[PDB]
């Protein structure tokens, strides 16, 4: 299903990004490596999610020090990642109860 | 953000529906005890979702025996779950090994 692979692609970004501002090419082979070798992602598929994010806010951007193009959780980024992980987190739990 | 509630809505019902065929006062009072009552779900915007699951052969419905209608996960949504859970389960490894 393609956009529940975007939205799980979306949150792989981010976590990355929460972890510390980084760039495409070290965000590939951080999720390459946690995800032993399963999650191979491609850099205009991280253009396209990027160009999104930044577009609301999410995200933005800046130049390194061949220079390479940075990413940075933006204040509202982050509350939005931490309202999110906190619902998720109370369906996680409703889950639960509805099992056992 | 209204995308990612109904999301989670849609999680939880099928969930639901999971455990069992339900109806919609039946599922609200699940829902509303699973949640320990911060999830008080409206009769209406289960019909919303449910004719959306209904057209997408996620559910189908039947008449109980003031007669109720039933909803039940279909063997194409029991396999639309699995394959969600089990990819969303690695999207939560990833995170971890992102973390620590
Ligand atoms: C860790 C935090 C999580 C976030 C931020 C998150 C976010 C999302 C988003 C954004 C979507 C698609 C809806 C949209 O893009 O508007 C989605 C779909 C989904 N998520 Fe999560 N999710 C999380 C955790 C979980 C967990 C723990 C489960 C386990 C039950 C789960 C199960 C699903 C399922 C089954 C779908 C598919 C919904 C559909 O196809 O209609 N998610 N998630």
């Amino acid at each position: 299903p393609k956009e529940m692979l975007r939205a799980q692609t979306n949150v792989i970004l981010l976590n990355v990004l929460k972890q510390g501002d980084n760039y495409v090419y070290g965000i590939i082979k951080q999720v390459k490596e946690a995800s032993n070798g399963e999650m191979e992602l491609n850099e205009a598929t991280l253009y396209t999610i990027f160009k999104r994010l930044e577009k609301d806010g999410i995200i933005s951007s800046y130049w390194g020090d061949g220079r390479r193009k940075y990413y940075r959780l933006t204040e509202i980024g982050h509350e939005n990642m931490r309202l999110a992980f906190e619902s998720w987190s109370r369906v996680d739990k409703i889950i639960e109860n509805l099992e056992a």
